[PDB]
């Protein structure tokens, strides 16, 4: 029944992270961007690797 | 009338909430900036496939 | 005469908006990475396109 | 029998310097950021090396 | 003599500033990412040149 509800929060709490009050949010914001641009670099790997 | 009126407000809401008083604005940057970069993922492995 | 020092003072406006007092300066550093971004992911939307 | 333990705390250094108290946590973040762009640029001159 | 140390410091004012006191950090931070982007946005035009 509240299973779904876990989930809900869990989703939230993702989400809420990101935005805690703590300015720490910058810390997980520089991750996210970090991740996102490494997998960039990986791409950007495997197309050399795939064209070459 | 201002029906117009309201879709500015909406426009300036966008505007707004990326630079509220909060310094929440660095989580939406962060999401700003993660979403593009994900666009940005998403056509390099578009360019893989399509090269490949 | 003073024609060009109005163009002198609006890069520095251009220059100092980006660093204002505010911390909307990270809303204004928001805009010019995600505008970069934007380019980026333009400039593979348009690789894909030349070269399929 | 502790070295790993130093070699965890190590780790943890590594992880808590970018969440530092201190708003420095920006400039560590901005490093990351930079560098994983410029691995990117970097990639992208191999690319155009690679390809011509 | 101390001519070594004179750019040794600029070494450190290069990397002090980044990390100054003020939340002007960002306003560099922003800076350097936005640079870096540029670098790859003309790498991408580069490449669409190259490429055709």
């Amino acid at each position: 029944m509240e299973k779904v509800q876990y989930l809900t929060r869990s989703a939230i709490r993702r989400a809420s992270t990101i935005e805690m009050p703590q300015q720490a949010r910058q810390n997980l914001q520089n991750l996210f961007i970090n991740f996102c641009l490494i997998l960039i670099c990986l791409l950007l790997i495997c197309i050399i690797v795939m064209l070459l």
